[PDB]
């Protein structure tokens, strides 16, 4: 019936959702029936208790130990090991990759940086899977699979879907890549009442990138993960176009070390820039997220004259299928909701839509990385910035940076330490060679299915002399 | 005697540069006349076989011994600083802006020095830097109760002169006097190709180029400034790069750290991080202390790193230095020559036998420049102090995010982050439309903040005006009060 739902918003106080019910057509009614029946309105107002409670973790927060930091560069000795250890996971079979991309207007994931083959960010990330198939596969000799679960959002779904398909899934399997939805959210106002952003429809939004262990229980895509073998998943954001998806030295690290729970990072040198920074508070692992820490936290210097929080979290995780699933049943519950003041568009009492020049409510949200503190043995593993971490962020958030342009020179001028450091040499239409910091920049762009992460270039680089814009791909050198 | 002129062009191997003679009105000729005849052909050539002849692993890292740090050694800041504003208020102190730059690569044919970076208040990079220079008169006036002096010498180039002097003129010197602001202009060196032909730019234009910062050092001979410093009293020189919006004119730290190590030259720096990141770094080779440009060093000496997990060359140069009068005396008169010219292959816009305009499309010459740093090999005593890059280094040398970083956006973000820092570090906070309190980083306003550095120096003096209140950005702070816009 219709008339259960009114019993239900009565008994939440939240009966002014059906104010407009009496003006809204058949089409209408039934498109704000199906959005409120999949509402949990007596778990929302318990959410909302609980958050605007909300309106010092900074005395509590501890350096991360040496004892669990691990670092690409310091341990270097140690590279090889970890790599090939990665690598045999990788074709066991037992490695699989989870996509947060359910943040919006079009997917990020779909952005062109502009790179001189112009691929999209998405496809990036395929030839990376791609290309650690293929050398896995010639290193153990058994064709491998590394299954890539996609969680998107009820605003992102059907446009990532149709992007997909249409590009043959950059060479993927088709079921070997798995989309599932992400949950939602209704915004509130400062007295606890769901808004109205149109006379038939609820304002919403995801429900933040730690809606992840509820979206995983909706879809089982647990289960899915123990059917298809899997044991070690590797957790990263959409926004960076250097990601090393599955990269085989972190997967090694924690496996390694024997972990259940991992978090990659990079040394945070400015005491304003907008990383969280995993810590350890009251004896558990946890990250404090940028907009959560004070500026004399943040500023704060160790004896060395580094930041005695430098541990800046780049959103790449390692989980345990097993962790997950104690996540997924058991620990999520208490997991609890961040809050953000919003100016929400609604629908006033006068029926009219109004843009609030004025925090009107607030919105909820998980943060992926808040179950770290339920994990029996949580590891760090600190790389470099230039090689592994160039966010691409909105343009009200770029800023001179984290903007489409600094994403592209920043793998372009990775792609040519690569040449460089293989042996290769840059030069000028005279035939002069150019200095490794010229005062063009030297456009460089090396396809993944090529190298992963600088190898195997000796052949096509090495003691030789190029005129860029430089590519190599799967069809060999081209000099534009 | 264009019978001379033709017969000295054509013995130093240049006569073709009076090629267009017959086809110049006799106006253009007196100019080309008057160029040429300003010119050395002889030192040219000799210049240009040493620069034609030149076509690492020996670097290493200074000393602990000599570098400083504003972080690790917090415990003596306040007595360098002391030091610092004692000499200011001995009139001792004389500040070096290198202003001969361009403003090209920006997107414009002004004076860089003239940029607006779109503050709150609109001020210029030129007008930042004045109220710098007289707030430390201030402070100084206040410590010891005596009114001085900081002479503000300013180096231009032919392409920056005549715009750099009518701002000025314009905006009354920002508040300082004229007497005590000195414009001299650096020379120019001429464009060659690769065979050693100079290049004409114009049937009546020889092709011409600033000399390099490092021209410094000639020009102030040309102009008599050293004499000028002298008979001023003054000790102490900063020498420092226009571009940068952050930086600490006068520097009382700075220059108190130099004069208690008894450093007749110094070099501030920022820690590098990024290898490929384009600032020279500071080192030694075979004792001698000197600056590895960007253009020079190579990848695998860039991106070494040590122990401690840090680049070994971790010392960026950001063009912030120090030196004493009687060490540019010797400078003028004695080490000169010895400086090196640094060569750029370049493509340069000439005029051919047709008498038509080309612009090349491969590098068809050369541009020799000479660099202020090169001058560190000749010091009895080096320094270096290493700063915080956030506190005060934030370059504009690109358009706009059409080139990355580094330009008017980032330069005007770092400001106003940086002022919001002083704000919260003084218990001040900044509030939404409905008085809720903001986080010190929030979710992309940015904030806007701007304060006078009449006010603060360098983030000193605010608890009068923003301790326990909270404010709606843009926020400034200026000699008229606190402003919510
Ligand atoms: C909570 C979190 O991770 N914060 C990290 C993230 O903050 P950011 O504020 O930069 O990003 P964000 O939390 O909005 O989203 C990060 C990632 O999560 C995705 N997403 C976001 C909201 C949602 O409901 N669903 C969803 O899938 C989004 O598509 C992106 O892939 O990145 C920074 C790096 O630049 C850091 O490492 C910050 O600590
Ligand atoms: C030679 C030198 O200093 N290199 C430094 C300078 O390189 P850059 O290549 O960034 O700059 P640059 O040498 O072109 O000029 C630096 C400063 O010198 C001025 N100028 C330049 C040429 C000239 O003929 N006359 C003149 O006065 C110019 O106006 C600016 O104030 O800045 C970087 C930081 O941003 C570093 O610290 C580099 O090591």
């Amino acid at each position: 019936n219709i008339n259960d739902l009114k019993l239900t918003l009565s008994k939440a106080g939240q009966e002014h959702l059906l104010r407009f019910w009496n003006e809204l057509e058949e089409a209408q009614q039934v498109e704000l029936y199906a959005e409120l029946q999949a509402m949990n309105f007596e778990e929302l107002n318990f959410f909302f208790q609980k958050a605007i409670e909300g309106f010092n973790v900074d005395a509590r927060m501890e350096p991360v130990p040496r004892e669990v930091l691990g670092s690409a560069t310091r341990d270097q000795d140690q590279l090889q090991a970890w790599e090939s250890e990665g690598l045999f996971q990788i074709s066991q079979n037992k490695v699989a990759v989870l996509l947060l991309a359910g943040g919006q207007a079009y997917p990020k994931g779909m952005y062109d940086v502009g790179l001189p083959s112009r691929k999209t960010l998405f496809q990036i990330q395929a030839e990376r899977i791609l290309k650690l198939q293929q050398v896995a596969e010639k290193y153990y000799g058994n064709k491998c699979i590394i299954p890539w679960y996609i969680m998107t959002s009820g605003r992102t779904m059907e446009s990532t879907k149709e992007f997909f398909t249409k590009h043959k899934y950059f060479g993927l399997k088709k079921e070997n890549v798995i989309f599932f939805q992400q949950g939602m959210l209704p915004a509130m106002s400062f007295d606890g009442k769901i808004i109205l952003e149109e006379k038939n429809k609820v304002s919403m939004a995801p429900d933040g990138n730690g809606g992840l262990y509820r979206a995983l229980a909706a879809q089982n895509i647990v289960e899915d993960m123990e059917q298809r073998g899997i044991w070690s998943i590797h957790v990263y954001c959409v926004d960076n176009i250097l990601v090393k998806v599955a990269d085989p030295r972190f997967i090694g690290f924690c496996i390694q070390k024997g972990a259940d729970c991992g978090a990659k990072v990079v040394e945070k040198t400015n005491p304003t820039e907008p990383v969280g920074v995993v810590c350890r508070v009251d004896g558990v692992y946890q990250v404090v997220e940028y907009s959560e820490i004070s500026l004399a936290t943040a500023q704060k210097r160790s004896s060395d004259g580094r930041l005695l929080f430098n541990a800046g979290n780049i959103a790449n995780h390692f989980f345990t299928v097993p962790f997950l699933r104690d996540v997924v049943n058991v620990y999520e519950p208490q997991l609890q909701h961040h809050v953000a003041q919003k100016k929400i568009p609604y629908v006033d009492t006068q029926g009219q839509l109004i843009k609030p020049d004025k925090p009107n409510g607030i919105k909820m949200e998980k943060f992926v990385f808040d179950i770290f503190q339920f994990a029996k043995k949580f590891v760090v593993y600190e790389v470099l910035r230039e090689d592994e971490f160039s966010p691409l962020k909105n343009a009200d958030s770029q800023n001179g940076k984290d903007n489409p342009t600094t994403a592209r020179h920043a793998l372009m001028s990775l792609h040519h330490c690569w040449v460089l450091n293989a042996g290769g040499h840059f030069i000028d239409e005279n035939g002069s060679r150019l200095p490794a910091i010229p005062r063009v920049p030297i456009q460089c762009e090396i396809s993944p299915l090529i190298s992963y992460a600088g190898e195997g270039l000796e052949s096509y680089v090495a003691d030789k002399e190029f005129h860029a814009p430089l590519i190599i791909d799967e069809n060999g050198v081209h000099e534009l």
